[PDB]
């Protein structure tokens, strides 16, 4: 209601499957939410901020967020905003990241709080077992080759070509929804944009299963210049001090130019509207001065990295 | 070499991936194939005869039948043939049917033999246990979906509805000619003209998975009429003298259409050439005497039952 409109002001929702129906959640209950990474590499990098600082927001906001490892989809592979077929990563390369992202995931989450404490999940856990019988039986059954064939991930590379594997992927993801739901009372699902298809998928799976839940989708980060985002000329800005050190990512966001600075303070910052407006005002007042840049890259490398780190 | 020209005499032979090949493997070697049946009921029906019988032809010519009981894919349900979307079985039910058509396969089949004895097989052993992960990883990665689209049991669905579950049913098919061919070298795979979708999957799987295999399929069985083949007033004929009884069974046969009857012969018995063509010249030269239907009704009535059977049905009919 103010958090959806707040998250509406920063720039942070790009669709959502009820509006209203969210608006009237959030502000009469306490919602589980959760929203899912996938190891692809041994690092989250900026490009993961948005979606996790918002898992924040909610946090704040007295919303119960669940951060959810893909140790099992991990090693399926997304198509989702891929424009070619993946190779499979080792279950052994897939199980080692695991572990490293469950690490940078649990910095930004308060798993203490009392009434709503974060939780970190790995849906290895329940797909590991499952048996292609059940599966098939259980999931498969409630969703027609149509239905699946129309959405973004497979309409996108059908002159390319896509695998059973990866075209299947939607149901493990529709499957995450389903169980959370089950099990934790999850009846949001957040992710970036290109995520709209797998989230719209789990839903129906629960739809059809049982008779309550919501989707909303966050903005890819864009750069007024047109170019892309976390792109540097030391190639990606990583959450891991080893890969890009404090300084590196200190100076990437004191870097940030005036175009783009203030959007920035809205998606990566816990600012209020009235401090961002301020900066706003010294921006057009005071450039030279660059203070937005600053509070920026203090901000983000203190909730990244810690105060120590800011040193 | 002779086999397959006496499989393509009795018109048993609808297609075949290579022939030449195949004939070939034959002539040369002692072949081990399969052939599955899937447990949608209690008991087999004539509609399973001609890919049994023909099982039969092959352990007769020496090679090594396998039938399988679709232990697993029964739990699942096959697209092909079917123009909607079957209902699930539950568990306790499909392994209720297994062990009744494990049964009735085993009395086509010779166990006993000597270099070629007959061997029955349960996918639910394999695939009961694979884990969506192995599945997705290890098949699924080699099927793009636009080979999968363009079956037949799934173009002829579009219109209709196909889930996702029955789209995915080829997969494990496919899974079991792989699985066939590294445990028993099972190098060919028999069915019914539908299945000619399901097997070429199998072979699919198996060229991009190893880099050996053939497939055949037997035409489906008609009426010089254009009617339904195999279809009473009271439903089904079935295999189970207890769902129908030898002398329904018998009279069944004895019935069959004047233009049907040697084609039949072809199809259902052991009988040679030579013997069909006097059947068949009896039939021009005296039709009234309903010969061929005689023997037709016999032969497959001892297969099916036993001489005691027939014995009997003679007797009340
Ligand atoms: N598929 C998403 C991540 C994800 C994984 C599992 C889930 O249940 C939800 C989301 C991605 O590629 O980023
Ligand atoms: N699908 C086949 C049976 C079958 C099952 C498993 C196989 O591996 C092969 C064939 C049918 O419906 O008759």
């Amino acid at each position: 209601m103010d958090l959806l409109a707040e998250l509406q002001w920063r720039g942070l929702v790009n669709q959502t499957t009820d509006e209203d129906g969210l608006r009237k959640l959030l502000n009469e209950e306490r919602v589980t939410l959760y929203c899912g990474f996938d190891p692809t590499a041994d690092s989250l990098h900026i490009g993961h901020l948005a979606t996790i600082l918002t898992m924040r927001r909610f946090q704040q906001a007295g919303h119960r967020p669940i951060a959810l490892v893909g140790g099992a989809t991990g090693l399926i592979g997304d198509p989702s905003g891929k424009k070619s077929e993946r190779t499979l990563n080792a279950k052994e390369t897939v199980e080692a990241w695991s572990a490293r992202i469950k690490e940078q995931l649990g910095r930004f989450l308060d798993f203490e709080a009392d009434g709503n404490p974060a939780k970190i999940k790995n849906n290895y856990d329940w797909i590991g077992p499952l048996d292609v019988i059940t599966f098939l039986r259980d999931v498969g059954k409630h969703f027609s080759v149509n239905y699946m064939m129309a959405k973004e991930s497979v309409q996108s590379r059908i002159e390319t070509g896509i695998s059973f594997t990866e075209f299947s992927y939607m149901m493990l993801q529709a499957y995450d929804f389903l169980r959370l739901y089950e099990t934790e009372g999850c009846r949001l699902q957040i992710g970036g944009s290109d995520q709209w298809g797998n989230i719209t998928a789990g839903l129906e799976l629960i739809r059809k299963t049982k008779g309550r839940a919501f989707g909303l989708t966050i903005p890819l980060v864009t750069k007024a210049d047109g170019t892309k985002f976390g792109k540097t000329e030391s190639g990606t800005i990583w959450l891991d001090k080893e890969k890009t050190s404090p300084y590196e990512f200190y100076q990437f966001w004191i870097n940030t130019d005036d175009r783009d600075v203030i959007r920035y303070l809205k998606y990566f910052t816990f600012l209020s509207k009235e401090e961002i407006e301020a900066l706003e005002q010294e921006l057009r007042e005071a450039p030279e001065k660059r203070a937005a840049q600053k509070t920026l890259a203090e901000e983000v490398t203190k909730l990244v990295h810690g105060e120590e780190a800011l040193r």
